């Protein structure tokens, strides 16, 4: 239609997934542009095309990969979205919410998210990591919040509070692992601005974001964070900085997706190892 | 469809209402969360379910009460919306506009509005009242203004000016009545930020709103104000402060709808008496 | 449907236009409110109603003029939109994009745009011109960017960079011509804030825009700029200042479309002469 991300429809998708894999996952992962290699290293993995799963959103107009992958990483049972849904593609609120709510029904209690983002804070360099500690949701302020529509009461409340959407203990664990491996000099914390996209933030938008307290800006993540928070899934979200948009504005330097993907390639293996250790270590609560 | 909030469709609804009640109302009221008790005290009242009124928006997906109530308060003929339409539910621009335009055709020249809101200004405490003197309409800046769509010329102009949307004399009368009853220490004036919702403003969004000159933030009111202003209805809008979001961000205190409704209960009777006196006193122009 | 602004649909419209006119235009023009007289002075002109062109957006609900006009100005072949499409009317992303993509297929490599706007910068007076050097796209930040939807790869990339959307050489040429004619005292440069509309920026929104680095605010232009930039068309965009919204807020002065059109009439002939000279002079690259 697209179908509504309701209890019945999410249950039908979860039923199918449980029949095709015997994996009851505890952790969900959604990976940023060029940051998906960990999904290829899931052990005893089961690849389920979105197109095979009842009620999953149609992704053939955008094309490219679209699989749910289940298996084990670091002794833990996980489910990954291989082929992230971005709202700049035109996916509706219901299409974004359904896969996360299916994760919830499958057993997911922690969602780990990566993205590629532009740096606003002057401290940030290309290749740095930012642990996201809060956000500025321009679509949400502007009546395009991912939860606009009827509330699905079986998943969560009509009015979620987002002040604890980014779990503090998970940020602390991520930082501890970076310190153990001596890459903590790459790791910052910051506020993520959600630019709906798909045009990169303009130079004057970047300057505005700096004035408003934003540390990084990107086109993803906040919708999934909100759906997860609504249904009680804890979240860790990490941005990989492709560029510093404030410096680029001052120096008339352009940004493009090829530059973004080159930064992703430069940090992909380190991010994979970091997230593998996070998965192995995160409290089995 | 939903139907268009045009002259013909609004007239058909008004025709029905005039046949079911002999009340020609001069004043409209729309009440905030937990602030609806005055509607139950309308004298010689006629309760008309929205579902009975031709062209009124369907509200059964959200459920809960949805009635138009007509009768007398303080010697004046009034019409109330019992069960407010909020845009975070997914109601379209046409669905929001039609009931206000029906009010206009029925004779309404003044619309009184209450809401529950978060405090941004550091002066504001839970339980305070804010007379709204202007707004920052994030949905409107972002192409979700309630007037996006064809203009309905019979109601108003293509490009309304909102600099006089909140009538100054009505604010002055509201304040005078608070002074007469010695609760003026609870009363402030301020700029209302419209957060489309339904998630509460995040801590970092609250900090941004402070920087931008916002005094309070909420998820309602601005759409109705704009439809009223477009068709020449004067507006008084009063926010009841549920919490101070800036202090809550500094102290890691959460907000939820149960806390909101508890503040509503604490001030409901005083707000009812205040608005009853406003209705009784507001100039019969 | 509206139809998708894809390669096939834009080609069908271009085919029709090429059959009805033998004009292969190099320059496109889109003119602001009351600023369309140059279109009436196109030489050897061919007027093609939008309603006659396959796949052009339906504009009969809004009504008013809607023609594509082709011919010669200053020795150059041009195509003009007579009757601009504004997103506050409810036109979709596909409806806005199709005419610009048709321009691209017809041969357009430079798009000249005028608009009427409110002044935010304190230096700006009614009747001044602002060469637009960048923008703040509130709809784009808020998930209403004109490119939301599937990417049309034949026209441009999924993620455009807008740092060079407003050609610097074209701004320099426009300014040089103003200096040659001794009206450079009217000409400024500035950042344009896109208010989706159709309500004028409220006084408190104007104050916010000043804090955020905006020089002017209006309800058009940015969507066309983005579609042009996406498909490699260079842009010059010039705002005519109808009023200073910051001064109006301080002095409680209203704005309305009649005042806007009166400023347009006061500068229409000078703007026509300026743009005619720009067309004549702009580099035949
Ligand atoms: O956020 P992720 O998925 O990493 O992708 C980011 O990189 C792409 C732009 O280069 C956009 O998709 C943006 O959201
Ligand atoms: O504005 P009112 O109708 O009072 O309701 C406000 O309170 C609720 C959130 O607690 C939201 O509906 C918000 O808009
Ligand atoms: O931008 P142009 O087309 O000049 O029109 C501007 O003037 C009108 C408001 O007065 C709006 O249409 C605004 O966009
Ligand atoms: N500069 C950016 C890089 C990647 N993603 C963004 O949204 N912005
Ligand atoms: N803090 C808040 C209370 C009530 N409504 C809001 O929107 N925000
Ligand atoms: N003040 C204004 C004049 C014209 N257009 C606008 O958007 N604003």
């Amino acid at each position: 239609t697209p179908v509504v991300a309701n209890y019945e429809n999410a249950s039908m998708a979860a039923d199918y997934i449980k029949r095709v894999s015997n994996v009851l996952p505890d952790i969900g992962i959604i990976c940023g542009s060029g940051l998906g290699k960990l999904i290829e290293e899931i052990e005893e993995r089961k690849v389920i095309p979105y197109i095979n799963i009842p009620n999953f959103p149609k992704t053939t107009v955008a094309g490219h990969v679209g699989n749910l992958v289940l298996g084990s990483v670091g002794g833990r049972k996980i489910v990954a979205m291989q082929g992230r849904l971005h709202m700049y593609e035109g996916y509706s609120n219901q299409e974004i919410a359904l896969p996360i709510r299916v994760m919830k029904l499958l057993g997911v209690r922690v969602l780990l998210i990566t993205n590629l983002a532009g740096g606003i804070n002057r401290k940030l360099k290309s290749g740095d990591f930012v642990l996201i500690k809060g956000h500025i949701n321009f679509p949400g302020l502007g009546l395009n919040n991912v939860l606009v529509g009827p509330n699905q009461d079986e998943f969560g409340p009509r009015f979620p509070d987002l002040s604890n959407a980014y779990d503090r203990l998970l940020q602390q664990l991520a930082l501890k692992i970076a310190q153990e491996n001596d890459f903590q000099d790459l790791v910052h914390e910051g506020v993520y601005a959600f630019n709906g996209g798909p045009t990169y933030e303009s130079p004057d938008e970047s300057n505005m974001l700096l004035k408003l307290g934003c540390d990084v800006v990107g086109m993803s993540t906040v919708p999934e964070v909100i759906i997860a928070c609504h249904c009680g899934i804890k979240v860790l979200a990490v941005s990989l900085i492709a560029n510093n948009s404030i410096l680029d504005a001052e120096n008339d330097v352009s940004i493009n997706h090829e530059k973004v993907l080159a930064v992703a390639e430069k940090r992909a293996d380190l991010l994979q190892m970091w997230f593998k250790e996070i998965i192995t270590r995160l409290p089995l609560d």
